[PDB]
């Protein structure tokens, strides 16, 4: 078979169901792709009826681009994305292991490693309440004639972040540890829209939601790192055995960064794993594709090996700006039109790999397996 891939794909069983549905309707010839959709149908040579749902799943995956901005670039009319797709694309979350280069601090604000550490990414786009187009699938399903619902959101982000939390659990288990994970105020920047001045506390009440209801689940997960960077209050509580923080470290002096060790953590005694605010359209690290080492998506893809994950390049990073470059040889010359995404071009790479859905009973299986059962 296949190269094993660095990255792995995950998904609820309501995205599951979703995804069937939207099978079903176009072998029925209900449903009309988008035309990104269709390109990437068109480079394989199965119709609908006869691919399986893990291939139909990932080739929906790989219509995402490396970088497009969910937020203004895109229509949802089928002309690129339809709201149907959209739905289940803001429901995958993809997670990989990373050399950690920095702290992830924006700007020049990041501290290097001395030693890079070794941790993993969970990217998982945030509700999608921005657009420079119509109205979005997000905010048909978590807004009520305008205003915000607590319950739609929080499950909105226990659909997106539990396949998450239950595979880092089973991943500490199996590795003798325990988890720390640090979380982005994910949702409440270019995702927001008008929501800006009001999102923060739902997200916090999202995530307490989540962990309150799943803890017997999350044994093996000890420490939640959350920080807003602004906006919510510094606070320290137990969820179950879980310690839950909220350390805006906007606001807080010496606070430790998203891809660092938070207070209590160690490499001995826990594996790092950072979650990262995705978009439902592209590939992870986004604004990073195309050089810009901006927002939470681009910066941390920066400041790991991402970019060497999915294109399985061999990067450098760089110390004095931050960022993990393309190779010497790519880069050498080549008229410094010479960032990841030129590198993705030239060589034809494609975002697509392995997909596990949680199942009912809170086990990772193939998409194939959790349908039947
Ligand atoms: N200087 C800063 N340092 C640290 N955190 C900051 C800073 N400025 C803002 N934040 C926090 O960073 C957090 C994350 O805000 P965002 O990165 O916009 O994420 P989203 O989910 O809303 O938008 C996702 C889209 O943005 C990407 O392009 C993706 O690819 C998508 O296209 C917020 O708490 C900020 O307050
Ligand atoms: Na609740």
């Amino acid at each position: 078979g296949p190269l094993g891939s660095a990255y792995q794909l995950l998904l609820s069983k309501e995205t599951l169901n979703k995804i069937l549905q939207y099978k079903q309707n176009l072998e029925k010839g209900l449903a009309t792709p988008g035309k990104f959709f269709l390109e990437e149908l068109s480079k394989q040579e199965k119709s609908i009826s006869e691919m399986d749902i893990t291939t139909f799943t990932q080739l929906l995956i790989q219509s995402k681009k490396p970088q497009v901005f969910a937020e203004s670039q895109v229509y949802h009319d089928g002309t690129d994305w339809t709201l149907e797709e959209e739905s289940i694309l803001g429901d995958v979350s993809v997670n990989m292991p990373v050399t950690m280069y920095n702290d992830g601090g924006h700007g020049s604000s990041f501290k290097n490693h001395p030693k890079p550490i070794s941790g993993y990414l969970a990217y998982v786009p945030g509700a999608l309440l921005a657009s420079g187009s119509g109205p979005t699938s997000d905010m048909k399903e978590v807004l009520d004639n305008g205003k915000l619902n607590q319950d739609k959101l929080n499950a909105l982000y226990e659909r997106r972040l539990l396949p998450q939390l239950i595979h880092f659990n089973e991943l500490a288990r199996q590795n003798e540890k325990q988890a720390a994970i640090t979380i982005p105020g994910i949702g409440t920047g270019c995702f927001s829209g008008a929501y800006y001045d009001v999102i923060k506390p739902y997200v916090r009440n999202a995530l307490i939601h989540i962990l309150e209801k799943h803890k017997d689940s999350l044994p093996y997960i000890d420490i939640i790192h959350y920080d807003p960077y602004m906006g919510d209050e510094p606070a320290e509580k137990k969820i179950g055995h879980m310690s839950f923080r909220v350390s805006p470290s906007g606001v807080v002096r010496g606070t430790t960064g998203q891809l660092d060790y938070p207070l209590g953590s160690n490499p001995d005694t826990h594996i790092l794993v950072s979650i990262v605010a995705w978009d439902h359209f592209s590939w992870p690290g986004n604004d990073y594709w195309g050089g810009a080492r901006q927002t939470d998506d681009g910066v941390k893809a920066a400041s790991t090996d991402t970019m060497g994950q999915v294109t399985g390049a061999t990067g450098v990073y760089d110390k004095k700006w931050g960022r993990y470059m393309p190779p010497e040889s790519f880069t050498k010359d080549a008229k410094g039109m010479s960032d990841w995404g030129d590198y993705v071009r030239e060589n034809g790479i494609v975002f697509n790999g392995p997909v596990l859905a949680l199942d009912k009973s809170g086990k990772l299986d193939t998409l194939e397996n959790v349908a039947s059962r």
